[PDB]
């Protein structure tokens, strides 16, 4: 597990059809089957060029409860971290910043979704 805290996000992130996404005209309902779908309590908003836009989380719909389209409701950007950085280093941000999920993006291009689980 040590061992496991010094792999880098790259390795044991979520790609391809494990990340959960959906493009910022999708119903509200559409983008919850897409969050329930992949199992990681989140979705990202962006296009099909993976060019995130935003992420809605669990937490945001109780947030919402203050019939729209994703993009009325979501985290517009978003926290996310660099593939390149270690497991240790982004439980460490994890909790500081209580989530539970975070994007892994080079830029605004997405390239996977890491789940607190997944860091073990």
């Amino acid at each position: 597990l040590g061992r496991k805290l010094l792999l880098r996000v790259n390795d044991i992130m979520h790609t391809g059809d494990e990340i959960p996404h959906v493009k910022k005209t999708a119903s509200l309902r559409d983008a919850l089957l897409e969050v329930t779908r992949k199992n990681l309590g989140m979705t990202v908003i962006c296009d099909d060029n993976m060019m995130i836009e935003g992420i809605f989380t669990d937490g945001d719909l109780r947030r919402v409860f203050d019939r729209l389209s994703i993009a009325d409701v979501m985290t517009p950007g978003g926290i996310r971290v660099r593939p390149g950085i270690l497991a240790v280093e982004a439980l460490n941000l994890m909790q500081s910043r209580h989530i539970t999920s975070v994007m892994v993006a080079d830029g605004d291009h997405l390239l996977g979704v890491l789940h607190m689980h997944d860091l073990l």
